């Protein structure tokens, strides 16, 4: 019921990079080695850069980083002497290390155990900080280890000293695992320092997506300047120490690539840019704040949030920036050109006085909700204008924080609850104000640091909107396995990730990005547009017979105008002068995906292809791509001399007058928005609208109006004409297969049924895919059938109907979304009816009845209802609402037959489902077959087609399967045996074995092509074949008795 939004703030202002693989300690012989000035010069640039100088007493552990010291490049009796004794040997002029460590063979490891053996908990926290600071990480045991090929890790006297007192021993593994003492020198601590702290653009946009994968629905954005940028190249050190500001700044060219990054793999996030000037307060009315505040790539789109403090913004720990009224006045007004709502920093108490007063109206007409930044427990500043005297202006109270801070460190349950009721009580008055002069307002708090361990019970107790972590706040994150119980943080994602375990944990929910967004009133233009449509077509029926295309279309005008407009944008970037190989299709897909417009492989495809008898399919991919660009070009007069180098492939050309007019290719485009994958196959985005009222109604009238407009351009083309009524086709043991006309005794010998799916319908190309599929499926059982005479049944759809109408995947699309807005089962089509009464009417009848030449038909006997065989069913894409379809015929059949609804039931019960990428609604309370439903959530085209949340993963431990195999190599190998079956009854005694965290490998281990059912098939893992392997060699036996035995 409570849910929070996480904010994600990767970057930040003040903390800095630090390398791992740079030294960590210089002694001294090495900088007294240099010239009195360049000495000078490297050791004040040191010292700037956190390097602090150190007497002797402090160990390390160091192997890779020498090089030799050629002293003609810059001896003397107190550096020979040092030089000697830290292990270097003169040959003239030049010096080299020929005293060496252990190598790093076999990774360092400081065991739990050693850590364990110390009796200050307090020391042990500052060694696995100091540790992972310099690159160290924590096993899942809980002790430390180095990964890489180099090391050099430092510790000071104090840290020796402490920790030959706390015991003498742990001190003695060092040493017997190649740690040895040093001579004074400077050593690098690494203070606000981390290696994980993103400052590059590509750095950035990799911890963005880190923090959104684990939960954070807003990513907080800064960027840093590296004009100052420098390296110090130390005497005898093979690696330079990295040295600069990292200042907090702007850079556009920064932002320039990150946004349009984010944008392409991550279109939902919600981007918050800063806007803060600290680090350089001379700027705080330079128009920089703002520069970076504009549209980003080819959909147009700007930051939807940016940084906005009506008031000075004074640290006490020194720094800040200020806002002029006329600044900030300037900013609102390029915020509402932009489209961009501020966030208010809650930095100090004169900023909720300003926020609350002077700008409570602008900011709501800013708009609304308003969003709120609580910057709790950092120590502020007010300074008085006349005298320059400053005052605590901190939201808590210094005095109050540093209260606070010390029961922290009592770690005790009693210190916490009194820490966070102080939390509280200071933060109340604020909250409190802001709601009230704020009546749609959104409230976040952050905490700095250690406080972080307040974060969540504070946010409950204030009854806040959302919780921001990041690096930004805290460099470190707790960790119950790591003595001490804290170490570095490895990314903002780890953070976002602890977080959210904190919240599961209280049975607290969190909220992504799109739902946000449509809290926030921030929702997406394609996500708009849909619901433009669905709302346009809101009272219109998704029966068939009750409205027409032109209608639906005549409805859709100012949205075709909307769409018109997209492939304008698309069109001229096209016709923007390139390649010369079949590389073009690459051009214009990624052209296609980035304008938002996805061309989607369409199997009849080759319907528009006057040469397609003689057009080989297997590179239908590249010519796909090709025709699109001259379909968009040709229109508009843009030339197309580019294009056509189909020429130099193996015509490929679509014919002008078999061009979509444009009305067919926005439909096309709107039914493509629900269930988009990202730009790189990595993702899957707008999976909310599925779960609209409207949805399957809209889909089922938008492909209606696909479905009339495709006929049109398909009835004046050379393309297969295609056959009515169905196929049968028997498979026993490569396969050999009969084609059956009117033999009933066929259904009887056959083990198993295989439903038709939507492009199998009955034409050439149609029956070559209805066998290619029954194949596939035959092999599947037979392999099964060599484990711990195979016949089976193919059914191929109608090719065309009573009025002669030709049967196209959008007539079975619009079939199945149909099916799916049917509250009552009643919906049925007709080329379910042929089905139906040839294969399942028999088993409600009492002898061979009579068939028309269309195939078409023209009682109870209770004790044979359970006489009779299982039917096991296999299904694929459309095949489950085909399924389903039986059953309502088999109902109104039933009924009109007379029967029970009991006895119904027991009929359902000598039929068997098991459905692979279910593409339709499964309608749990209806009478009907059970099933057995494997949906990854990859397959796009099955999640645009159902509504079901089961089938949408959401961050968690599936989430974690998924993206270990998205970095995993061997792709082949995957099995999907982490899904979770899922067990639901209906109300009229239906079973549905729902498999949850299912999702299907390409060859470069994305999630692209998710809906083949070879991979549904291959992929799948060895505890779900024993289930098929029961329904195989089973007896004269029940569904519910079968599948209920599989519970155990
Ligand atoms: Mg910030």
């Amino acid at each position: 019921v409570k849910t929070f939004y996480i904010t994600a703030a990767p970057v930040g202002a003040v903390p800095k990079f630090l390398d791992p693989l740079e030294p960590k300690f210089i002694p001294h012989a090495l900088l007294e080695l240099l010239p009195a000035d360049r000495r000078e010069a490297t050791i004040k640039a040191l010292e700037a850069n956190g390097w602090e100088a150190v007497p002797a007493g402090g160990i390390v552990r160091e192997y890779g980083y020498d090089a030799p010291i050629d002293l003609t490049d810059y001896a003397s009796a107190t550096v020979h002497d040092a030089l000697r004794n830290n292990g270097w040997t003169p040959s003239g002029s030049v010096w080299h290390r020929t005293q060496t460590s252990p190598s790093l063979a076999q990774p360092p490891l400081i065991t739990r155990n050693t850590l364990e053996r110390l009796s200050s908990v307090d020391l042990v926290r500052q060694i696995v900080l100091q540790l992972t600071t310099f690159g160290w990480t924590a096993t899942e045991d809980g002790s430390l280890t180095w990964a890489h090929d180099r090391i050099h890790t430092y510790l000071s006297p104090d840290f020796v000293e402490r920790m030959r007192a706390d015991n003498a021993a742990v001190l003695d593994s060092l040493f017997e695992n190649g740690w040895r003492m040093c001579g004074a020198g400077h050593w690098q601590p690494g203070k606000a320092r981390s290696p994980y702290l993103p400052i590059t653009a590509n750095g950035i946009v990799d911890a963005s997506r880190e923090a959104l994968r684990e939960g954070a629905a807003v990513v907080h954005l800064h960027t840093r300047a590296t004009d100052d940028q420098a390296t110090l190249a130390i005497p005898g050190l093979n690696t330079p120490i990295g040295i600069g500001s990292q200042r907090n700044h702007i850079v556009l060219d920064d932002y320039d690539r990150i946004m349009p990054t984010l944008l392409d793999l991550e279109p939902s996030a919600i981007l918050n840019l800063s806007t803060s000037a600290r680090g350089d307060r001379r700027a705080s009315q330079s128009p920089l704040r703002r520069a970076h505040l504009k549209r980003y790539g080819h959909a147009q789109l700007a930051p939807d949030v940016a940084s906005f403090s009506p008031g000075p913004v004074v640290f006490q720990a020194g720094g800040g920036y200020d806002n002029p009224n006329a600044f900030l006045a300037d900013q609102l007004a390029h915020f509402a050109e932009v489209g961009v709502r501020p966030e208010i920093e809650v930095f100090n108490h004169t900023i909720v006085e300003n926020s609350v007063t002077l700008y409570q109206s602008p900011l709501v007409k800013a708009g609304v909700p308003v969003l709120f930044m609580l910057v709790a427990a950092v120590d502020q500043y007010h300074r008085d204008p006349v005298s320059g005297d400053t005052s605590d202006d901190s939201l808590i109270d210094v005095p109050t924080r540093k209260a606070i801070a010390k029961l922290l460190q009592a770690g005790t349950d009693d210190a916490h609850e009194k820490a966070v009721e102080l939390a509280a009580t200071q933060l109340r008055p604020t909250v409190e104000k802001l709601r009230d002069n704020f009546p749609s307002c959104k409230i976040s708090l952050l905490l700095p640091g250690p406080f972080q361990a307040l974060l969540v019970d504070v946010a409950i107790a204030l009854d806040l909107d959302g919780i921001r972590v990041g690096l930004e706040d805290a460099l470190n994150v707790f960790d119950a396995r790591v003595p001490g119980g804290v170490r570095k943080a490895c990314g903002t994602g780890d953070q976002v990730r602890w977080l959210r375990r904190e919240l599961e944990r209280r049975g607290i929910g969190i909220v992504d990005a799109e739902t946000l967004r449509d809290e926030l009133g921030m929702s997406r233009p394609d996500v708009a547009l849909f619901r433009q449509a669905e709302a346009a077509l809101a009272h219109y029926p998704a029966d068939e017979r009750l409205v027409s295309a032109d209608t639906i279309l005549d409805a859709l005008h100012p949205i075709v105008d909307t769409y018109r407009k997209i492939e304008d944008r698309l069109a001229a970037h096209l016709a923007s002068a390139p390649a010369d190989p079949a590389a073009l299709a690459e051009h214009v897909l990624t052209a296609a995906r980035s304008f938002g417009i996805t061309i989607r492989s369409f199997v009849e495809e080759l319907d528009r292809y006057e040469d397609h008898e003689y057009l080989v399919a297997r590179y239908i991919q590249i010519p796909q791509a090709l025709n699109f660009a001259r379909e968009l070009l040709v229109p508009r007069g843009y030339s197309i001399e580019a294009y056509d180098r189909a020429l130099e492939d193996y015509s490929y050309s679509v014919r002008v007058d078999q061009f979509k007019p444009l009305p067919l290719r926005c439909l096309e485009y709107l039914v493509g928005i629900p269930c988009r994958y990202n730009s790189d196959y990595s993702n899957v985005v707008n999976l909310g609208l599925r779960q609209s009222p409207r949805y399957s109604a809209t889909m089922a009238l938008l492909y209606h109006a696909l479905r009339e407009l495709t006929l049109e351009l398909r009835d004046r083309s050379n393309a297969s004409r295609k056959a009515c009524g169905p196929l049968w086709t028997v498979l026993e043991t490569v396969r050999r297969d009969v084609a059956p006309d009117e033999l009933a005794a066929a259904i009887a010998s056959v083990d198993w049924v295989v439903l038709p799916s939507t492009p199998t319908t009955n034409y050439p190309l149609g029956i070559k895919l209805s066998n290619g599929m029954a194949q596939l499926f035959h092999g599947f059982v037979a392999q099964i059938a060599a484990d711990p005479p195979l016949r089976l049944l193919a059914i191929t759809h109608s090719g065309r109907r009573d009025d002669g109408e030709t049967v196209i995947e959008a007539s079975m699309l619009h079939n199945r979304f149909a099916l799916n807005a049917d509250p009552s089962g009643i919906y049925f089509s007709e080329e379910s009816q042929l089905i139906y009464e040839r294969l399942i009417l028999p088993r409600l009848v009492d002898k061979p009845a009579k068939l028309a030449y269309t195939e078409r038909q023209l009682r109870i006997n209770a004790e044979q209802i359970e006489r009779l065989p299982l039917l096991k069913c296999f299904a694929h894409s459309s095949g489950i609402a085909t399924a389903q379809q039986l059953d309502v015929q088999a109902c109104r059949d039933g009924e009109r037959l007379g029967l029970t609804g009991d006895e119904l039931r027991a009929f359902f019960d000598r039929a068997l489902l098991v459905s692979f990428g279910s593409a339709a609604d499964i309608h749990l309370d209806w009478l009907g077959t059970s099933v057995v439903d494997v949906t990854a959530f990859n397959d796009v085209r099955s999640l645009a087609g159902t509504t079901s949340r089961h089938y949408v993963i959401q961050p968690g431990e599936h989430a974690d399967v998924l993206q270990h195999c998205l970095v995993h190599t061997q792709p082949a190998d995957y099995r999907y045996d982490h899904a979770t079956p899922v067990w639901q009854d209906g109300r009229q005694g239906k079973i549905v074995a729902r498999l949850t965290g299912v999702f299907l490998l390409d060859d470069h281990a994305r999630l692209d092509d998710g809906h083949s059912i070879r991979r549904y098939l291959a992929a799948s893992p060895l505890w779900l074949r024993q289930w098929i392997a029961r329904f195989h060699d089973a007896p004269a036996d029940t569904g519910a008795h079968a599948i209920l035995r599989e519970l155990q």
